């Protein structure tokens, strides 16, 4: 199974592609969380994207597709996996289209979960994420069982550097001129599927199994 999962800021692809995973096995790779890592072990890769990543700015094209094509380019991909947040430009598409022939991966379904952009700061500074796993939590949509730590390891929770109103502000400016062209680069390709991920998790993730179920 070869998905990309495309949304907003704090539409809930984490959340939804967690679950995805745990039912098909397959590697969750989120561009975020790899620069997220570079960063907490102080790569040159970390030290270059935190500028823009600070900013609520998209990391350049170059630097993005090659982690993406290295990362592809595993053993534990030989078996399908799960894109998140990449691609999110037109840009990013054509690279991703080049990469998978040569893995032989095409892809199977581009999931869009469409939130409204309104209600997307409350969605990110609610937002608590694990130091440990990266799981996220939301203070009124998905509290943690025990608040400051993670169910599943203890970890203390925190908030995002860039979740702050003023980089959520720029996130949201900078992806939704990203949007359109994307969504027609993959209906054109056929790929596209847009899910309402404005409703209760499950609601959202039944919809979404419902899709995966029809793949081979
Ligand atoms: N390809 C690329 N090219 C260039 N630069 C790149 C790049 N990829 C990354 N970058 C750089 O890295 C930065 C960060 O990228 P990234 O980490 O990918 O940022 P993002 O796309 O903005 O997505 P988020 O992680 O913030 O949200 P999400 O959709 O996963 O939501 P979640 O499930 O956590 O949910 C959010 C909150 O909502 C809650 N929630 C989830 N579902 C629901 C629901 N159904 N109902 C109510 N609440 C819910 C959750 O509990 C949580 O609190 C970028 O800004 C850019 O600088
Ligand atoms: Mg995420
Ligand atoms: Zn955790």
């Amino acid at each position: 199974m070869n998905l990309v999962l495309m949304g907003l800021p704090g539409a809930g692809k984490g959340t939804q592609g967690e679950r995805i995973v745990e039912d098909y096995g397959i590697p969750h790779i989120s561009t975020g969380d790899m620069f997220r890592a570079a960063m907490k072990e102080e790569t040159p890769l970390g030290l270059e994207a935190k500028s823009y990543i600070d900013k609520g700015e998209l990391v350049p094209d170059e630097v993005t597709i090659g982690i993406v094509k290295e990362r592809l380019g595993k053993d534990d991909c030989e078996r399908g996996f799960l894109l998140d947040g990449f691609p999110r430009t037109v840009a990013q598409a054509e690279a991703l289209e080049e990469i998978l022939e040569e893995y032989g991966k095409p892809i199977d379904y581009v999931i869009n979960i469409e939130v409204d952009k309104d209600v997307l700061m409350e969605r990110l500074t609610g937002r608590r994420i694990c130091s440990v796993c990266g799981t996220t939590y939301h203070l009124v949509f998905n509290p943690p069982k025990t608040p400051g730590i993670c169910d599943k390891d203890g970890g203390e929770l925190y908030q995002r550097a860039d979740d702050n109103e003023e980089t959520v502000s720029k996130r949201l400016e900078v992806n939704m001129k990203q949007t359109q062209p994307l969504l027609d680069f993959y209906s054109e390709k056929g790929y596209l599927a847009n899910v309402n991920g404005q409703r209760d998790i499950q609601d959202v993730y039944a919809d979404v199994k419902d899709l995966l179920g029809r793949l081979k």
